[PDB]
Parts: structure tokens; sequence; C-alpha cells
């Protein structure tokens, strides 16, 4: 192959947007500079649009194998590419769960078979995520497992978490966690606050999350293991982590797009498209997440793509499941209400979805360096458009942003030099 | 009655030691001035000794009812007087447990019926301390409960603690907690470090204690309840509390005299007198406790008086019970190894055993003010003397400081104007 994008905008190594061109030879960034003269490659003028490295989503739910109806590896991967992602990481909460050799192989096959984008599989912590027996971290490690977690549910037994961190630490890997203390769930369907108080609905207190994060941080320090927190959502959660990094403990965390733009006060009514775990909490918590993202307490942004079908979200929020699709929303949504809003610079948004996510886990990605795989995404910052689940490539159309008008939409994604997705008029 | 202590010294309402006298009329501190005159007052020349308010110990085990052989309310309170304490708070880990009206009443009867010192009884959090059913804070509060704890055991179920604190918070009372995660005990009998390692013994990881403190802090803030930590012993525990205080949380803690003087490197061998819970940890933890007691993270000193028979302690450290005597060694042990050592001042040593405990829990004791009950104790800071369990008034002779030469021994103790104990040989 041999491409060469002309007249575009990109972020240099100093973290500043400067107009340049980009050459692609043999699925690898051949040359990055201005007026890259290469009279031997098909020209693709981006007319000043944004040229950036493929987005890195470290928290996704492809559903396959298990509920291939909610989503599929090829469909979920296609939408992902539409959102600009070139590397995603599927969670192990699928049935069967990647808790052994045979399962990790069967999953690793479906990927290299029907997956339009890079898919690093998450290794489970306990078999069938029952949390009573630890899996063979060595095997999964060999079978190219990204990291270990029981996402969807939390590791209730403390001694299991300590053991898991010791072993993971030896294998030089991370333990990702869905922090949630069951005895505190109070079987809520939203956040325990103003909203749950007005609609007479059970709410989930913040402590249900913060308590586990606090516990894991000590275990992590005791095992000297890289600990990463999933979708932070409370003021106390950010604090506990901030005190942690201040002590020099290897801890990292992420925050979802919806937890950065919406809080409880934004839920119009008992609408299932606003129900997810963790839920949208107070504005006090919202401000905390934003403050944590700006001071370093929060290391990266992850969508936590949780696709579902309308038939399921159809029933009351109490019966309805937790989860919101986010692949095709992520960037445009964040560029309009965050960057364009002033909260953060364009340079930071990109980093929070490319180099920062990659470094936290040691991945040769999220960077437009010469010699690296050609994982690129072209973005139109000018054109304004409304979010319409009708046009989503993902089977999951469960989104609360239906109608919202944004900018910064991915128009073309390149996975390994090969185009994985194109808009339809660029 | 009418006593007049002549030619003494004490801690003024500022911090320095100034020679003065003290007059007691009708069980009250009638006057605290230099050179007092009261002809009809039976004079008592303390000859330069230190005049001090009755010491306050908020963590004690009188063993009665249930373990009368280990210790009795009368043998234990007289032993407290000898140690200089006039106000003792007894833990609810006896049988029966003070978890209801009928049990609190009989225990309250025993106290006033045969206690040689003020004894404020603790109330249990859950019935029988089993941890499945919360006690009635309302009623226990009514019958005179000091605070609520399950000492000797921890509250494993997170929702129980939260509920307890929310309820305690409404009654404006404190939740005192013995921090210990059961899945992290690992059948330990000592600290999991260099010693357990050296003698092939199972150890209790530090994380077993810090994890509960970290949990409770987040719960106490949510409930907005006064949370107190018993015998802190780890580096991680001290940090967790320091972080909690900096955030304005209503949490307080304590340290025992043995944890401020010993560490695992001091344990001579498998001698049960060196076995207690929490155990004597690393020197790293020992330094953190000193730093914590100095920066204000640790608010006071509690003995954790835990008597046991010689025969029970004759068992190997594997089976032997946790606990050591502390009443009759507390002060001289701290005045010799801390004050004389320059680690802290006498002003500090006295406050950590008087006003501070009282101020934290809202008690009257701990101060030599003109109007406060005559709870006093005269201490000889010059005469040297070896600690000899053979001369203890407590049934509990289980101590690891036998033979230690010290200074600062109480020679006389006064409870409400009445002499509760005297040296018996000037
Ligand atoms: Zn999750
Ligand atoms: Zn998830
Ligand atoms: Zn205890
Ligand atoms: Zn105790």
């Amino acid at each position: 192959m041999n491409y060469l994008f002309k007249n575009g905008r990109y972020m240099n190594e100093e973290g500043k947007i400067v107009a340049t061109d980009l050459l692609v030879q043999d699925g690898k960034i051949a040359k990055v500079a201005e007026n890259i003269t290469a009279d031997n490659a098909e020209v693709i003028d981006v007319n000043g649009k944004l040229i950036a490295p493929g987005l890195v989503d470290v928290h996704v739910h492809l559903r396959e194998p298990g509920g291939e109806h909610k989503e599929t590896i090829e469909t979920g991967t296609l939408a992902a590419a539409k959102g600009g992602f070139t590397t995603i990481c599927a969670m192990p909460n699928t049935r069967p769960v990647p808790d052994c050799r045979e399962h990790m192989e069967d999953l690793q096959n479906r990927i290299k078979e029907k997956a339009h984008v890079n898919v690093l599989p998450y290794g489970a912590i306990t078999v069938r995520q029952a949390g009573s027996e630890m899996t063979d971290f060595e095997t999964l490690k060999e079978l190219g497992a990204f990291a270990f977690t029981d996402d969807g549910v939390g590791v209730q037994d403390a001694s299991m978490m300590l053991a898991a961190m010791k072993r993971a630490a030896k294998l030089n890997m991370a333990v990702v966690a869905h922090c949630e203390e069951n005895t505190l769930i109070n079987k809520g369907c939203v956040h325990e606050g103003k909203f749950s108080e007005k609609h007479g609905l059970n709410g989930i207190p913040s402590v249900c999350e913060s308590v586990h994060i606090a516990r894991d941080i000590l275990l992590a320090e005791a095992a000297d293991c890289h600990y990463h927190v999933c979708h932070v959502s409370t003021k106390g959660s950010v604090r506990v982590i901030r005190d942690a990094k201040r002590a020099g403990i290897k801890v990292t965390a992420e925050v979802t797009p919806h937890h950065l733009v919406l809080c409880e006060d934004d839920i119009p009514s008992a609408d299932p498209n606003f129900k997810m775990n963790p839920p949208l909490r107070g504005k006090e918590d919202h401000e905390a997440l934003i403050e944590g993202l700006l001071d370093g307490t929060i290391d990266m942004i992850a969508t936590d793509h949780a696709p579902h079908t309308a038939e399921e979200k159809a029933q009351g929020i109490e019966r309805a499941p937790f989860g919101i699709t986010g692949f095709e929303t992520a960037f445009p949504l964040l560029y309009t209400n965050l960057v364009k809003k002033g909260i953060i610079t364009l340079e930071q948004l990109i980093q929070f979805l490319t180099e920062k996510p990659a470094d936290t886990f040691g991945l040769e990605a999220g960077r437009l360096k010469e010699g690296r795989t050609a994982d690129i995404t072209i973005i139109d910052l000018e054109q304004e458009e409304e979010i319409d689940p009708t046009t989503f490539l993902s089977k999951g159309k469960n989104t609360p942003f239906a109608g919202w008008k944004c900018q910064g939409w991915p128009v073309m994604t390149i996975v390994g030099g090969k185009i994985a997705w194109q808009k339809e008029s660029a």
C-alpha cells in the first residue's frame, strides 16, 4: 500500500496543533511533515481536517460470545472504527468467560477472524467470575491477555484480591477493577440522591464504589502491583486516588464520557437510556470527576461501551439493564461539551484517548510516530451534526444523547494502513 | 473530708510545670494555687512529686462478667488506680455482652457495686458481637453506654457498619472500631514480617487492619458520624487517617503503650507475653506511629488492658491468647522510654492520657480545674524501680516488660476526694 494525506492538522510532540501532511508506506507511518512530496502514493486531501492517531478504548463490551444479539465482534468493532478507535479492549463478562485456555483461544480466534479493529482481550480474575477461585494468570498471560478483571461485578473477597495482585505483579501486569461492594448496592437502579428521592426509587450510594477503591489501593501497595480503577464516579473516589498517587502508589483510573457531561440533575425522568453502572451522581460528584481529570488524578477516558436492545431497555428502568453505547458518541460528544466548552484543550482530549491510555498499559500505540503501525483517524471539527441512533453501526442504540448536536466527527479510520471505515462524502 | 497537697508541681493551664499546691473539699478541686492555707485541712506534703489529674483509659478489658478468673471488676479497677487511672472504659467483649437493657443494667450494677474507679461501659454494635443483628443504640444510650464497638472482633458486613454509624450519628455518639478484615488474618499469631518469617509462623498482614480503617472512614463521612480507631499499628493505617483528617472527616485514633515502645525486632522469641492483637509490627510501622502521635494523626494513648492467666499464656504462641496487662506499667513505661528519651514532653504525655481522651469523647475528667471532681494522682518522677509482675494488683501478670528499670511511678491515686490506692511504703 501507499497513501499520503495532504493539508491536515495534527498534534506535534510538544502538544500543539500544527498543520502538516502524513505519508503511509506498508501499513506504517512512513513520514510525518509538511508538504511531504511523494509522487508515488494515492493522494487523499483532508482539506484541513483533524489528523490523529487511532483512538484507544481500554474498556469495551462486545457481548460475543454470549449475547450475540446485543452486539457482535464485527458489528461492535465496525461502530468502534466509526468512532475513530483503532484499538479497543473487550471485557471478560461474556458467556463463556475467558477464564481458561480453551476459552481464551476461541475468543482470540473470533477476533483475528471477524474484527475490523485491534481487540486486546481482558483476562478474567476468577473462573466464571464467580469470585471463589482464581484463574491461571500464567496461561492467559501467554495467550496474549491484556489485563485481569471481573468487570461487571466486583471482587468481594479481599484475600482473593490480594492474591490476584501478588500474582499479577509477578507477571508484570495490571489488575483492573469494577469497584462495587454488594452489601451496599441497596438494589438501586440509579444514584441514591435527589433523583431517586423524587421518583421513589432505590438509589446506589457512593460508598458502594469508594469503599472498594480504598481497599484495593492498600492491597495494591501491599503487593506492589499496578492497580487501575474502572469508571470513577464519586467525589470520594477521586480523593482516595489523589491521596494514593501522592504517596507514590502505582494506581491509575478512568472516567466515562457520560460521567463527564451528565450528572443526576440531567435525567428528565425514569428513562432506561440514563441507567448504567455506575450511575450518574450528584453535581458535586460531577465537578469532582472534572477536577480529577484536570489535575491528573484521572489518567484517561474510556467509553465502557455497554450495548443493549430496545426491547430490553423498553421495560421500566427498575427492570431494565445497565449500559449505554458510546463508541460513536465518545469524541464528537466530548469535543463539543468539553473542548468547545472550554473545560479542556483539544490537545488534552486527544491524549486522554491515545498516548495516555497506551502508556498506562505499555502499548506501542496512540502516537503518530514514524515506524509505527498506521492506526489513524480523520476528524471533521467544523461540520455540525445531531446524534441519531438510527444511523448507528452498533446494534446498541441505547443512548441518552439522541438529538444532541456536536462537531468533531470521525470520517475515516485506518487500521494497519487499511481503511476500516469511511463516512460517505469526504 | 478535706485534703491539702503541699509542695508539688503540675501542668498549668498552659503547658509548663510550676510548683503549686492543691486543696480538696468535699470531693472537689477547691483550689489550685501556690502555697495554700487551710489550717483544718489535713496536710499532705508530696515533696516535689508531680500532682496530676486522674488518667483516662478508653480501652480496657475487665473480663467480668464471663472471665472472672482472668480479671475482676474490683481487681481490675484497683489495678487501674495503682496505674494512676481514675476513669476506665470497658469493652463489651464479655459474656453476656452488654447488647440489651437486661445485660447493660446488671453490668452497670456490678460496676457501681464493686468498682474502685469510674467505669464507663461500652455498648456492643451487634448482639453477642456475632455481627448479624444490630443492637438498640437508643436504649443502650439511655442506660449509659460509652460508645459502640465490637472490640475483639470487627464488623465484617459493610452495610452493618454504615447503618450503625448513621444511627450513631443521629444519637451524637461515636462508633469505636477494632479494625480487622477476617479474610486477611491468615491464621496469624504474630505480625507477618521478619519474625514470623524467621520462626516459620503464620503472620497477620498489616493490610488486614488498614483495609477496615480505610473502609470505615468513607462510611463515617457518608453518615457524618464520629468514628474512632482502636490500637493503630501500621504505616498504612496512619496514612489513611492522616488523609481522612486533611479532608475534614470526624475520625480519631489511639495507640497502645507497647506499640509505641516495641516492634517485631524486639521480640526475643516465641514468648506469648509478646503476643497481642494488633501484633508488634515492623520498625517502619513503629516509626510511623511515633510520627503520627507527633503530628496529631493519633489523638491519644489507650492501654488495651488485656489480662490472661499465666497458665493460658503457657501455651505455645500459636494457641496462646492475644493480650498483655497495661494498667500498672502504662505511665512509668512511657515516661522512661518516651519523655526521658526526649521523643515527647511531659506536657504531651499527660495530655495523651488525660484531657485529649476526655475532649474527644466529651468527658469531664482529665483536668485539674477549680471545680472539677477530685480525680488525682501523685507521681514520683525520680525514684527508679524495676517492673515486677509479682507485685501487680491485677490478676493479669502477662507482661513483656518484666525487669525494665523505670521512673515516673504513681504513688497515690484519688477518686473523687477519696484515696483509692497508696504506695504503702514511702
Ligand atoms: Zn464496570
Ligand atoms: Zn464495563
Ligand atoms: Zn481490639
Ligand atoms: Zn481490646
